[PDB]
């Protein structure tokens, strides 16, 4: 599809067997979740951005479809205020920026 | 042009007549600069991000040129760990996400 900018970029998304409303961020490098308890072993690190850091816990190879197409990666999970989807997901949809 | 990805999409932006580099950042709902001196009044002003708030100054109908177009917006300025081009100004170049 074509998304156009207007309005933020939101789309479904399906990660655990949940669907779910995240912002499809080329500024993101890493796809961030918010809480929620997904099974398996994860990492802790910290991710910043505007205002400062953030604790997320990290889980490698989750599955998450995004918009039917499906992919496969690290996602983090943490306090943050939207989902977002960032590059490390949206190369493997082929997802590019036009002009 | 088409940017895939799979590096952050940074380009070239011109504005107060200096050339700096930002990201194309679909997550952001403004644009967003590091600290510099820009010509004309200012207005303080508020954003959060990930890690909470910080305060800004707020730059209006300021000029500024993304990898050859032209476009004439808002500019916050303040302390962000990178220059940020926003969909404020995103959506006057055009900008369109496609997969
Ligand atoms: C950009 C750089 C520093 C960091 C990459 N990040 C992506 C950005 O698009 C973030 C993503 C984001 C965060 C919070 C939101 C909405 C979107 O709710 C607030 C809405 C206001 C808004 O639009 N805030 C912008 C601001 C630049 C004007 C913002 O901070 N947008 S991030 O901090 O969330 C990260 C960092 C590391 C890993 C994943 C995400």
């Amino acid at each position: 599809p074509q998304i156009t900018l207007w309005k933020r970029p939101l789309v479904t998304i399906r990660i655990g067997g949940q669907l779910k409303e995240a912002l499809l961020d080329t500024g993101a490098d890493d796809t961030v979740i918010e809480e929620m308890n997904l099974p398996g072993k994860w990492k802790p690190k910290m991710i910043g951005g505007i205002g400062g850091f953030i604790k997320v816990r990290q889980y490698d190879q989750i599955p998450v479809e995004i918009a039917g197409h499906k992919a496969i990666g690290t996602v983090l999970v943490g306090p943050t205020p939207v989902n977002i989807i960032g590059r490390n997901l949206l190369t493997q949809i082929g997802a590019t920026l036009n002009f």
